[PDB]
C-alpha cells in the first residue's frame, strides 16, 4: 500500500462535481474546488485547473493528474513547513504517509493545529497521539476516515487500510 492507493480510498473518486461533506464544490479524487456557494464560480476554477471548458466533467486521466499535483504539493507544504518539517522528518515511512493524508484533507494550517499531537509525535508516545488528536472537530465531523489514519499514525502499519 502507499500514499497515493490510501488517499484514493479514503476520497473516493468522482467525475462530476459535486459537495464535500463539508458541502464544498469538489471533484475528482478530493480535489476542493472552492469553498464558495456557487457552481459557477465552482465550474470556473475547474476549467482553469483543467484547461479546458469542462462543463463540470473531466475523465478519469485528469482526476489523476489533479490528484499527482495535490499529493505533491502536500508533500511539498510538509517539507517547507517549519512546525511540519521536524516531525516528518522524525517518523517512518508509514506514518509519514499518515501526516501526508491529513495535510491533504486540512491543509497544513490545519494540522500544524495539533500542535500537542505533533509534539507527542515527536516523541514517539503513539497511544498518547492516538487520544490526543480524536478530541478534535476533524475527528467528530468524519470519524471513520480520522479512525483510520489515527490507527495508522499509531501503529506505523496499514492495518486499517486492508
Ligand atoms: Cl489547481
Ligand atoms: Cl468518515
Amino acid at each position: 500500500m502507499n500514499i497515493f492507493e490510501m488517499l484514493r480510498i479514503d476520497e473516493g473518486l468522482r467525475l462530476k462535481i459535486y459537495k464535500d461533506t463539508e458541502g464544498y464544490y469538489t471533484i475528482g479524487i478530493g480535489h476542493l474546488l472552492t469553498k464558495s456557494p456557487s457552481l459557477n464560480a465552482a465550474k470556473s476554477e475547474l476549467d482553469k485547473a483543467i484547461g479546458r471548458n469542462t462543463n463540470g466533467v473531466i475523465t478519469k486521466d485528469e482526476a489523476e493528474k489533479l490528484f499527482n499535483q495535490d499529493v505533491d504539493a502536500a508533500v511539498r507544504g510538509i517539507l517547507r513547513n517549519a512546525k511540519l518539517k521536524p516531525v516528518y522528518d522524525s517518523l517512518d515511512a508509514v506514518r509519514r504517509a499518515a501526516l501526508i493524508n491529513m495535510v491533504f484533507q486540512m491543509g497544513e494550517t490545519g494540522v500544524a493545529g495539533f500542535t500537542n499531537s505533533l509534539r507527542m509525535a515527536q516523541q514517539k508516545r503513539w497511544d498518547e497521539v492516538a487520544v490526543n488528536a480524536a478530541k478534535s472537530r476533524w475527528y467528530n465531523q468524519t470519524p471513520n476516515r480520522a479512525k483510520r489514519v489515527i490507527t495508522t499514525l499509531r501503529t506505523g502499519t496499514w492495518d486499517a487500510y486492508k
